[PDB]
């Protein structure tokens, strides 16, 4: 029972609207942005999400604009978009029909931490690797996600496919043009953001991804606190006080403020023992005060921490093959093509 | 019962060192900031908190410098302070010996919320009123708390006395001298701070207070969100999109950015019906974009929503007299000395 039928434009096709029918409409997500539905497509029977936001008629919807440009194994796909609403309002809503994926890194991590246990490092490698691809991809367009966190990392429990989602904060950054600093979420904000910088770069996403990796290793977020001050105290307990040369590289307006004069904690006893050394080493190269020093998503994918993934004989724990991982396009590799010699091993060419 | 004796300077007295004896010492809180213990003073039995924090070898601790100036019934008193050791060390620690108060607005709001019930209006008026005095007092030394939130509002659940505590974020603001923008926590941050202003005024505390009142009336936070954007979105749903001039008074760097074009929700529809109209009115004068448009703490105390408190026959639900509400000092009234004629009603003069 109850089939909904709407007139939608495909996400990447040509702008030519078709009838699209779907059932099993249920609310799965609600909040500020608007509402997210689950439904099943009547044709091929496939599961999809429906992000429904209010449309500003002034000019285009940034998120729609970005989703239509993107096509990537590790990013949720925009299948259709369409407009709506017929009950009692008189505003126009945009609805984005997206690929559906049932689990999130946020959930998996919560299951492990609650059960006082650690995610096997193979999953950590798998998930973080695909994240870096997704970022290397979007960054190559100049798009910055600006809200990297465990709730926006989607997972296939059986195939270990991670797909990045929620582009409702994404922005194409232009060098010299101001950006709002108040984006990005509670545990995952780069110090330049905590400092109110309006000229950050994409390296805010690498910082965040470091917070997720560190979290998956620790079983809890590495820099907690309900405020900037509190978060910064955590950051400093681990990184030490930023030098003046680092403060100015984050936000020059902040060089004269009093900071807790705390010395650098050795990165090793941040994590418990038998945490892989390559995992720690990678964290330290992501979570650097000076934005320009953080690794790039592409350089991260090539870090020795992901070597296991490159061994021909790697299998998933459940015995299946690992998901696609070496199918790099030129776009994906544009930032630094000579990396391909590490990124794509002898066996899959 | 292990007794402990230290040498300690009284909080605001003459600067003469004194032997202080305490027992029943126990940890009641951790721990980003440091530690907080509860103890009992020996010769008076009074219970105290002992906030212990790392003390910067290099210059004077700001919190101490602030606490030493304050003497107010709606603010937690610094009784003594002393330096000591703690966990390694090197490192020296400062120990602030403070009035103990067992409950917090944050825990009380929560009790009623869990039990699908609203806090009785009388208690709201009382808690909000006392917070408004605490802020008039501190603001008159030019001191801004910078972290007003339900969990920093201590309550004697029995007598209804509210005391402001946690000065770890407090600073004395000076015009033309910039301030870090990342103070003040989730749910309670004025929009100038979400915009990362460095030249805000004490009126950020008043915004935060607006958020406390609204939260108490709604049974949950008015502006929630795990990010500035979400928060902002919540603010805008209610106040509507800020104008070019409203933005410019919050943070002139932000006046040209794209903001969701949404008109205000009526204040009338934000709160459940039955919410007293004076409460809605008061909020509407606290949660304003233009920081200078907000009520000063002293104006808020004088607002009609507090008239019941100036009733001569008013009593707490449990049948007890109201706590001290009218003992204003020259310091406390110094922003608008006139207003005294509304604030101390006929019965409290004579
Ligand atoms: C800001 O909007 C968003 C935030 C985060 C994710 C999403 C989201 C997406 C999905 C969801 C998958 N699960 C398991 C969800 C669970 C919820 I709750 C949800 F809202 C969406 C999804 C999904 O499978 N594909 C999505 O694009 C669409 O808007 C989101
Ligand atoms: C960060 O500093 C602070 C944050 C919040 C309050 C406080 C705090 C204080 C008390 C506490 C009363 N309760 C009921 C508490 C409960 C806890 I947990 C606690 F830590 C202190 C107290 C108190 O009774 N007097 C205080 O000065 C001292 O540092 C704090």
């Amino acid at each position: 029972s109850k089939v909904t039928t709407v007139v939608a434009t495909p996400g990447q096709g040509p702008d030519r609207p078709q009838e699209v029918s779907y059932t099993d409409t249920k609310v799965i997500g609600n909040g500020s942005f608007g509402v997210v539905y689950q439904a099943k497509l009547c044709d091929s029977g496939e599961l999809v999400a429906i992000k429904k936001v209010l449309q500003d008629k002034r000019f285009k919807n940034r998120e729609l604009q970005i989703m239509r440009k993107l096509d990537h194994c590790n990013i949720v796909r925009l299948r259709y978009f369409f407009y709506s609403s017929g009950e009692k309002k008189d505003e126009v809503y945009l609805n984005l029909v997206l690929d559906y994926v049932p689990e999130t890194v946020y959930r998996v991590a919560r299951h492990y931490s609650r059960a006082k246990q650690t995610l096997p490092v193979i999953y950590v490698k798998l998930y973080m690797y695909q994240l870096f691809r997704s970022l290397a991809y979007i960054h190559s367009f100049g798009i910055c996600h600006r809200d990297i966190k465990p709730q926006n990392l989607l997972l296939d429990p059986d195939t270990a496919v991670l797909k990045l989602c929620d582009f409702g904060s994404a922005k194409q950054l232009v060098r010299g043009e101001p950006n709002v600093s108040y984006i990005c979420s509670r545990y995952y904000r780069a110090p330049e953001l905590i400092f109110g910088a309006t000229d950050y770069t994409s390296s805010i996403d690498v910082w965040s991804a470091g917070c997720v990796l560190a979290e998956l290793l620790l079983g809890q977020p590495i820099f907690p606190g309900d405020s900037g001050v509190d978060q910064l105290v955590e950051i400093i307990k681990v990184l030490g006080t930023p030098t003046r040369e680092q403060i100015r590289e984050m936000n020059p307006n902040y060089t004269e403020f009093k900071f807790p004069q705390i010395k650098a904690h050795p990165w090793t006893k941040v994590f418990r023992p038998r945490t892989p050394p390559e995992a720690i080493a990678l964290c330290s190269r992501l979570l650097e005060y000076t934005p320009t020093a953080r690794l790039t998503p592409l350089e991260a994918c090539a870090h020795s921490f992901f070597d296991e993934l490159r061994d021909p004989n790697v299998k998933l724990p459940n015995g299946r093959d690992t998901p696609a991982l070496f199918n790099f396009t030129t776009q994906e590799l544009s930032s630094n093509p000579p990396l391909a010699t590490i990124l794509i091993p002898p066996h899959a060419r």
